[PDB]
């Protein structure tokens, strides 16, 4: 059923296990993240973008969203706003049924991030809505980029009563994270103590892992990705055991059905039929995600729990 | 709303266009399709076949089509099962709440054609749900069976099915004539099996196979040097003589496909699926437009009010 961010990433940060969490756009790619997740009997989160909601016209994925959580009703399905921007953006997504949303105000100076921030939180406990919130910014360290400071980190926590805090460590968006996989820096050390300091779970942003096989394919069938790098799954896995509970993945999904698209289209170049790559696309995302999945940790505990509602959720904010 | 395939034809007979029934399998094309016809006022009908209803693990489909109903309330959009073999096909469309379906029991011989679609007739109508069989079997003339108009008007009396698909030398997919020099049709019996039925007739395997989606996908790597489609003139031509649906599903495939394939070529560095699926969408609506102009059906959408399936029950008691 629909789940909470903060029950599910409770959950995640006792057993020191994390939850990945897959920005969606249409019906193949929710498709190929619900057959992962099912098949390891993982919870899961889907998130969506302001440019997905305006991809989909909005409806359409809201209605996506609602086949998924019909279809398999034992799963414990998050579905977050990805990275609304202002308090119009969250009650946009709370009405359209979403369970959790994150505001992103990083940009912005302490207090008034977590103004912004705050403004949200009552917002969006009122209706029993989790609320992610970032500190620090994105980008690679190898001047500007600013990564989280822990002790800054518990006052935004104190201040805020946020439900999950996304860190600045390092990672950034996209297939070209690292000038070279032989150099690859992150801040991960930090993590341990901003979870000890602020006692709530932590999030990733920037966390595709850019997988051999996927990034072979797509050059190999006329793609043109040759510097492509992106985060280790050793170090996600250490940052996890460390306090990472929620660690978002798009690029890979993206790469991945490209990839079989184009393999189909040089193997076949007789075939016009959507589904005829399109469903090879939804698998390939199916299967990059399934070691994925499992090393995150969250494989096994779909069952763990029983979900508590929007509405029961009010409580633990009154 | 949602409108039966009976009222929606119906309006298409009385007027003289034809309504294009544009087969559906995910998001995009639901989106493309719907974009070109509230653009042009047009009813519309989505179909799904089994083969899309597997794909999508059925209710992603509902929920998509859910969608377009809701999106956009004044457009007539019929919802029919493209393609149904057996009285179990139909229970299950009919159980996702669609409002047509089509049984095609046509390769069976007159009787048992008769004996199955009546049975499927019966179960559809208790639920004003509208009922599409066949009569002559698709494929070139260059054992195919074409339509015998006089069988037709038995067939139908027999039955009491809405619309039916008649045979006439056409067939599915990008291969359909030889050479664009040589392309026989048989046409010359639409008006006389619409006046001796009475009914709405719908053409299968419509597409045109227009040049431009055909030269994007060849430019771009795809390999359909010999494909051929329909002539569009020889759609409107059968549609002024009581044709009011035409099936249209491999040019959507191709307009999808060759926009990709162009992407994939001018871009290879894009890797999002929305930078590609999204102009394989606008393809499609592009592709679209002057078809459904030609059709007819633009303008039509305000023409009537809509009657539910539950009101539609009246229609069989
Ligand atoms: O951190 C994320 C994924 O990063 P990634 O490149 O997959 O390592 C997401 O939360 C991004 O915010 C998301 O992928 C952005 O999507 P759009 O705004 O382009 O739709
Ligand atoms: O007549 C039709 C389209 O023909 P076409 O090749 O586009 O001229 C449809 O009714 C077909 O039945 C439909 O395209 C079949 O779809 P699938 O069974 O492959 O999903
Ligand atoms: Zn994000
Ligand atoms: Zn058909």
């Amino acid at each position: 059923p629909l789940c909470t961010l903060r029950q599910m990433l409770g959950e995640a940060r006792k057993h020191k296990y994390g939850v990945g969490a897959f920005n969606v756009n249409n019906m193949e790619q929710i498709q190929g993240i619900m057959k992962a997740v099912v098949q390891l009997k993982s919870p899961v989160i889907l998130q969506c973008s302001r440019g997905a909601l305006k991809y989909s016209d909005m409806i359409y994925l809201k209605k996506l969203c609602e086949a998924a959580l019909e279809k398999h009703p034992d799963i414990p399905i998050c579905i977050h706003l990805a990275h609304g921007d202002t308090l119009e953006s969250v009650k946009m997504a709370i009405d359209l049924g979403f369970s959790s949303v994150m505001i992103d105000a990083s940009h912005h100076p302490f207090d008034e991030n977590v103004r912004i921030t705050k403004e949200v939180v009552a917002y969006a406990h009122a209706r029993g809505v989790s609320v992610e919130a970032e500190l620090g910014t994105l980008g690679g360290i190898e001047n500007t980029v600013q990564l989280t400071e822990p002790q800054d980190a518990k006052k935004f926590v104190e201040l805020t009563g946020v439900d999950a805090l996304a860190v600045a460590i390092g990672t950034s968006h996209g297939a070209y994270k690292f000038k070279s996989e032989s150099d690859i820096r992150l801040a991960i050390d930090r993590v341990k103590t901003i979870s000890d300091l602020t006692g709530i779970p932590l999030v990733m942003h920037g966390s595709s892992s850019v997988p051999k096989d996927v990034k072979d394919m797509i050059n190999k069938y006329g793609g043109k990705m040759p510097d492509a790098v992106g985060v280790p799954i050793e170090s996600i896995v250490h940052a996890i055991g460390e306090g990472v509970c929620k660690i978002n993945v798009d690029s890979d999904s993206r790469m991945a059905m490209t990839g079989a698209i184009r393999k189909v289209f040089v193997e076949h170049p007789e075939k016009f039929d959507p589904r005829d790559y399109l469903g090879p696309g939804r698998d390939a995302i199916t299967e990059m995600l399934i070691p994925k999945i499992k090393a995150f940790g969250s494989a096994g505990h779909a069952g763990d729990y029983k979900v508590v509602s929007l509405e029961e959720a009010k409580a633990w904010y009154k």
